[PDB]
């Protein structure tokens, strides 16, 4: 009666699901959100194949650290293990958003990383890497994403989309938004000429300012 | 009094017509939707040259399998035969949407097919072909589209737009949305570099996962 | 008390002004609309430098065929003569919209015409020409636009925007929308490869079908 | 009780903050607005790291000409000195908007200036320069922006965004909007071919017409 993920967290997943569509970051398809409660060691995650605008609190799936479902009758997001393995391996990430955005996914389909052509990428790191390709919803994708997000708060998923993580959903959402913006700026700059990339020293400074 | 297409289906055509404009997939011009009732062998289709936001149930045109109008005083969509020939030749398609979208139409005007640069194209097939050009509203266009959509759930219409089909309008709409997204990703990737295309084996796997 | 432009026409100018912003064709700046009453030989036109969402019926300016203001205390659109000279020289145009759209203006800034890469351009003609450059609001621009719109229902204004005309504002608006769409398709196709342009014979056929 | 910045000015900052998001010029992050009262010699500026839709009048920070905070408990925008140095060095600017827009920022990340491919750039000058890069929120950025905006009403901030100034917030907002539009037209034209740039003499004429 207090042992499971709170109503607050479930409602918040729904809120940010909607925000992703409202701001036109994604239509929702193949996208998913989760939060991890560190005290309880439970992940709450969006369900598979339900439109973001139709998700109810009862559709949220709650899982333990080994992926055993403890609340919810819906099937969890097909990407549940991609989220869970992050929480298993990183203490600095308590909320994750996966989305099929526009320019971030362009870069992912080129299998091209995103460098510091705009300073705001420092919300994720000096750059955003591209994970090795693996089929959606597989262990291979989960592992590939974990590895390529090491030392970063976002990662591109080859031929697929983006994954971002932060301390909470507001910050995770901000990272998705900012990485998508940076991806867009970078791609558009590439059309015109050679984007100027800020040096690592400047990005190291940026990281410290952003704290 | 039960022999014709239901009110439910007519209202649904109107709903999805509106959804196409609301989500900015199209302005509506030259676009059309239909459903086929297999038990009754009747097609219900949107009328010609009426703004999607002004279509009433009484403007929906109902036709038999040979194109004889049995309900409605409005002229049917100029593309009625492009829809009807699909229903005549395919048992797996009960709803069709034709739209003049953005990047899908870019590809159509280049007469360039859409490959699997993004895995989500599997909602339509391993790729989306481009039909041979023919004048809008003609038998030639209908036949060209039927042939080039064989084995797929979407097809590009040269210098024109897109046609998609599925089991119902919700799924047909999802295909239009997803194919337009994939077209956009592919085009934008082409601007930057060489889009990475997933191999046929992976797409065959994708088809099976999507079932 | 019946000798001037009707309330109906004034309200309609306001309506379509708003529609241009609502549909994101333009923000309104430098844009203008007019209608010509053939029986009365009066042009009603939007005023200069008033936000489309702030235009009242009393701000509409009514002019005779020689540009003498007969109703309204506001200064007419700076482009009033670009509209008026069309009505003076063409009997087939009773409403005109000028807008600074996106891709149509891209083409205008390249001083590149728009060909029939998409069949829908037939709402304006087989192609849309680019007028010789002249300073906004000048007689030279008015004359350049008249000449380059001959035989067409739209024209690009070099380094400036688009002008379209039709029998009424609904149709003029549709032309702006469709020409902007075609411009966009053409530009985007050019990024990928060589847009396929429909031959003049097919466009001649298109003109006859569109009647 | 009359010695500080008025309620009117504070509310107006909030209004234009919102307008920047409503019109999709920016999401708000890293963006800021200010006004300078010349009689009082006070700058009112938006606060740091508060969503534009959550800013209250009490969050507005008021500063004297040397940057001493005289009203507000919130930390001022990190860019407060970039705004303040403009007011210190220019008598023709009483309101400033900084934004991370799209195509203007593309140009900034290329470190490419914006020329007169569209005549509307005359709201800012014959062209818009790019300032030397410096870290956000620093004196160096403030000085670089002051220098590169000399003789202009807008400037691009390398790898960052845009700064614009005018007599009031309505006009400053219009400059941001118009410069972003011009940047977009220029970038898109560059994709197709060589944008035609209006000569300085024509732009000198444009400046005089715009007065
Ligand atoms: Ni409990
Ligand atoms: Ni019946
Ligand atoms: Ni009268
Ligand atoms: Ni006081
Ligand atoms: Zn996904
Ligand atoms: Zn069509
Ligand atoms: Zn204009
Ligand atoms: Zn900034």
């Amino acid at each position: 009666g207090s042992h499971m993920a709170s109503s607050d967290v479930k409602q918040e997943l729904i809120k940010y699901g909607k925000k992703l569509v409202e701001t036109d970051l994604t239509k929702g398809t193949g996208g998913n959100l989760s939060v991890f409660d560190r005290e309880k060691q439970l992940m709450a995650i969006t369900p598979s194949g339900i439109d973001f605008f139709e998700i109810k609190e009862s559709d949220i799936v709650v899982m333990d650290i080994n992926g055993n479902v403890v609340e919810g009758e819906r099937l969890p997001s097909s990407e549940w293990y991609m989220h869970l393995i992050q929480y298993q391996t990183r203490d600095d990430i308590d909320a994750i958003i996966h989305a099929h955005t526009t320019y971030a996914t362009v870069l992912a389909c080129l299998r091209e990383p995103l460098p510091a052509s705009h300073y705001m990428i420092a919300v994720a790191g000096k750059d955003v890497r591209v994970a090795e390709y693996a089929t959606y919803g597989t262990k291979e994708l989960a592992v590939n994403a974990a590895k390529a997000m090491e030392g970063r708060r976002a990662v591109l998923l080859a031929n697929h989309g983006i994954l971002a993580g932060a301390q909470n959903l507001l910050n995770a959402f901000n990272i998705v938004e900012e990485v998508e913006y940076c991806a867009k700026i970078y791609c558009l700059a590439k059309n015109f000429g050679e984007p100027v990339v800020l040096p690592d020293e400047e990005m190291e400074l940026m990281a410290e300012k952003f704290k």
